[PDB]
């Protein structure tokens, strides 16, 4: 089923929001009995001519993936007046990673954390292979299917390389949550395969941290920026990161996992190991660890 009849969508609840757009539950029921796939929806609201072209894109982007460990594409449907496209994905009744570790912290363990890893590194890494930077990658928009099995969303920011560029420049964001970003994104507004895998050091963190509030990267920084407080964050936190200072290894994280954050946080992006660099290695850890 490529095209879903908005007749047969059942809306049952909102599931998320951005500034642009939302994501809805909804129930695929053609039989009409309430019986039918619940299905996550998204679809656009109060977004300009570069809203709607980066959602068009985003909608490409997802059907051409087929990743065990990207959220799957099911179809699209018609928005008002059938003069708009929604875009039809599969549901995860377990929500964002993010909150799923603070939920269940008292009971994931070390070689669950290794396993997430791995599994969103292969994500990442089948992105790579298709010149896709994701951009967005943090735990809040990785998504729960079980207990024992991740996928990467939220593609809004999803972008290709062209062919013959491994990088692209875009104007300065208005706002971007700047404690994931590689520092050539927050200097220069360069992104590409290699600011993913800062970012990617950054969601090691967050699992290793089960994302508790009091050490979160906004937290450590805080703590870490020092004396003088009227600084603007994004000037300071370019200038702690300059002068190499990162976020600190968790109590709880594996050394050899740490070694693996600071090398995704390397200064120059040609330095950081790529995701098929790092896959082999945490395979390796959460190989050890069961
Ligand atoms: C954890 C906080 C948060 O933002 N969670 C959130 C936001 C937006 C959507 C979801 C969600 C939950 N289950 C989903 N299944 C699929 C998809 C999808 N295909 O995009 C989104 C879902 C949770
Ligand atoms: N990657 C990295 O270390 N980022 C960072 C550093 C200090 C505070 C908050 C975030």
């Amino acid at each position: 089923p490529t095209i879903f009849e908005e007749r047969h969508l059942k809306y049952i609840s909102q599931l998320g929001k951005g500034n642009f757009g939302s994501v809805e539950l909804c129930r695929y029921d053609p039989l009409g009995d309430n019986t039918g796939a619940l299905v996550a929806v998204k679809q656009l609201q109060h977004s300009g001519p570069d809203q709607q072209r980066d959602f068009q894109r985003e909608i490409q982007i997802l059907k051409a993936l087929h990743s065990d460990f990207i959220v799957k594409y099911r179809g699209v449907s018609y928005g008002p007046g059938r003069q708009s496209l929604r875009l039809v994905m599969e549901y995860l009744p377990s929500g964002c990673l993010r909150d799923f570790l603070q939920r269940h912290r008292a009971r994931l363990d070390a070689s669950r954390l290794l396993l997430y890893s791995s599994q969103i590194c292969k994500g990442m890494e089948y992105l790579g292979s298709r010149r896709c930077v994701h951009r967005a990658l943090a735990a809040r928009n990785i998504l729960v299917e079980s207990e024992a099995h991740v996928k990467i969303a939220d593609f809004g920011l999803a972008k290709l390389l062209p062919l013959d560029k491994d990088y692209y420049v875009v104007r300065e964001p208005g706002q971007s949550p700047i404690f994931w970003y590689a520092p050539e994104s927050l200097s220069d507004n360069i992104f590409s395969r290699q600011s993913d895998v800062w970012s990617f050091g950054v969601v090691l963190y967050e699992l290793f941290t089960y994302c508790d509030k009091s050490c979160s990267p906004s937290a450590e920084f805080l703590r870490m920026m020092g004396s003088e407080r009227d600084v603007p964050a994004l000037s300071r936190l370019l200038e702690l990161l300059e002068e190499g200072q990162r976020l600190p290894a968790p109590p709880a994280c594996p050394a050899e996992v740490h070694e693996l954050m600071k090398l995704c946080w390397a200064p120059s992006p040609q330095d950081r190991p790529s995701f098929s660099a790092l896959g082999p290695q945490l395979d390796m850890l959460w190989s050890g660890s069961r």
